[PDB]
């Protein structure tokens, strides 16, 4: 359960490696339901965020609050993510997590598109923990690719994360974990939520106002 999973794995694993994976997070029924909602978003051309603003990502994204009609199971996923982070309260490094972003739903077309190497939060914008959920049924990375490769600072080796179905991924959002998405040869879906550190976000606000 959430508390046991948080205190006995996520907290120790995050403090040791900064990268954490939870498999079969929600179960098959809920996983396929989340997939159905995401596919509905894709089929009705909802991945149009940024499409009206001038400058280059190759994927398509949309932001989900979780309470929109047809997005309820995504909201349920977001609730479960929150339960875990809440049960970690105060024990995740030195962070005091007080908020989060909406869910970013990302679609990778499958024509070799991936995501260039980057750092999620390199300039202290307040994001401390990156949470990704994968909903790709029967993903065989040997053929379909789409592996997320993370290069943790203070490790010799890199960490390869297959976007397997019903998999949850946690990692520090700062310079410790640069990462890239390898080319995708099948439609690849991911849902990402970012949690905020209170004081770092306050410092960021002060910088914006100063
Ligand atoms: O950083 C990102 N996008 C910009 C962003 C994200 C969240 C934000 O929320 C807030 C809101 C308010 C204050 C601070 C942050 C803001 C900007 C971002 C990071 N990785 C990826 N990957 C794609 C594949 C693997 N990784 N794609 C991304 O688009
Ligand atoms: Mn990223």
């Amino acid at each position: 359960p959430a508390l046991k999973l948080a205190l006995e794995y996520i907290v120790p694993c995050m403090n040791k490696h900064g990268i954490c994976v939870v498999d079969d997070f929600l179960g098959k029924e809920t996983g396929q339901q989340i997939g159905d909602e995401v596919r509905a978003l894709h089929d009705t051309g909802k991945f149009t965020d940024g499409q009206l603003v001038s400058q280059i990502r190759g994927d398509k994204i949309t932001w989900i609050e979780g309470k929109e009609p047809g997005c309820e199971t995504i909201g349920l996923l977001m609730s479960s993510m929150d339960d875990l982070i809440r049960h970690c309260n105060g024990k995740l490094g030195s962070y005091k997590i007080n908020g989060r972003t909406k869910a970013m739903v990302a679609c990778y077309p499958g024509n070799g598109t991936g995501y260039v190497r980057h750092v999620d939060n390199p300039n202290g914008d307040g994001r401390c923990v990156t949470c990704i959920y994968y909903l790709n049924k029967d993903w065989d990375a040997k053929v379909s690719g789409g592996i997320l490769r993370i290069f943790p600072e203070g490790k010799a080796q890199f960490a390869d994360i297959e976007p397997k179905f019903d998999r949850l991924l946690f990692f520090w959002s700062d310079r410790r974990n640069p990462h890239e998405v390898q080319p995708a040869y099948a439609t690849r879906y991911a849902i990402t939520v970012w949690y905020f550190d209170a004081d770092e976000r306050a410092r960021a606000k002060v910088k914006y106002l100063t």
